[PDB]
Parts: structure tokens; sequence; C-alpha cells
């Protein structure tokens, strides 16, 4: 559906034109809080939908995006996915596209990004490996023998290094 260029230009527009309403007050939202994730990050020729990870330093402000969310001069629709995932649709220039958005906290920054960074297969492999190491990775933190422990990283590299693994390129899978 979307191409590398399309994704780049639409995301750029999307991020600089996003605004949500909280308590009747309009709060504009840029890429400062939202990071484009998908094949776009993997540097792919063509992808289906553009996904956007919205990382907020406050649980409140994060949930404040839900009451009202809009775009400047654009056609959209609001859908939900699972328990923490969200799905939106956007149309412009007589064209229609799919926009997936996930709500995450500033602490769930490295984890979320690592997840959308390359292929799910790699993640599953890591999750299974940690399971053998008696560790459990989750969107909220790392579980050491049922004991939840927070993260001391912010980078994917730092995350893999902290987890005890190596970082490979998603472009060539795993
Ligand atoms: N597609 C999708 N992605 C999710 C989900 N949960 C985590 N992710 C992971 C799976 C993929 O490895 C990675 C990329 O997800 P995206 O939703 O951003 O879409 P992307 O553009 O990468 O794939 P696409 O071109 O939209 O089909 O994110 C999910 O339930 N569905």
């Amino acid at each position: 559906m979307l191409t590398l260029i399309q994704g780049k230009k639409i995301v750029n527009h999307l991020r600089s034109r996003l605004a949500f309403e909280y308590n009747g007050q309009l709060i504009k939202i840029l890429s400062k809080n939202i990071v484009a994730v998908g094949s776009l990050r993997r540097e792919e020729k063509m992808l289906n939908d553009v996904d956007l990870l919205i990382i907020v330093p406050e649980k409140k402000l994060l949930k404040h995006v839900l009451p009202n969310i809009r775009i400047k001069g654009l056609s959209f629709s609001v859908k939900v996915c699972g328990e923490r995932k969200c799905v939106l649709f956007i149309e412009w220039e007589k064209k229609t596209y799919q926009l997936d958005l996930f709500t995450a906290l500033a602490e769930e920054k490295p984890y979320a990004i690592f997840h959308f960074t390359g292929p799910v297969s790699y993640l599953i492999r890591i999750r299974a490996a940690l399971k053998k190491k008696n560790y459990k990775l989750n969107q909220y933190g790392l579980f050491k023998n049922q004991t939840l422990v927070p993260l001391k990283i912010t980078t994917e590299k730092e995350l893999i290094k902290e987890l005890g693994f190596t970082y490979r390129i998603p472009k060539k899978r795993l």
C-alpha cells in the first residue's frame, strides 16, 4: 500500500498536524512524543499500514489522548485493538490509509521500540531464550523469577545489551 516515501511524507505531516483534546483544551501532538514504527524503520520498499508509537512521560496525559483526538484538515476514524493497541484510519487527497497507534509510557520506551524495530520472530526467539534464563520480557518491564524489575535503558542497543543478547539488523531478519 504505502511506500517508503509515502510513509515518510505522511508521517511527517501526521506528526506535525496531530492534536488531541483534553478537558476541552486542545493539545497538539508532534513526533516529539510519537515515533513512526514499521517497515519504514526497517527501510522497506513497500508496507501495508503506518504504525506510530506514542510514548508519554505521564499515564494521565497518555490517557488524555483518548477523550478526543483529531487531525488538522484530515479525514480519520478511531478504532481500538486488543487491550493497549489502537487503530485509526486516515484519508486525504481522495486516498485512504491505515494508521496504527500504540499508547506507551516513557518507561516502556526501549521495549516498545525494540518490539516494532525489526521482526516479531526475533522477539519470540528472545522471549523464549529469556524464559530458559528464568527471565520474562513484558511491555511493562522484565520479570526475574516472577519479580518485576524496571529497565535502566532507553536505547535498543542498551536494551539488548541489558537483556544479555546481541543486536542484529532487522533488514536481514533476526
Ligand atoms: N502488525 C502488528 N504489529 C505489531 C503488533 N504487535 C506488535 N507489533 C510488531 C509486529 C511487527 O514485527 C512490528 C511492525 O508492526 P506495525 O504494526 O508497525 O506494522 P508494519 O508497518 O511494521 O507492518 P505492515 O507494513 O503495517 O503490515 O510490530 C501487532 O499486533 N500487529
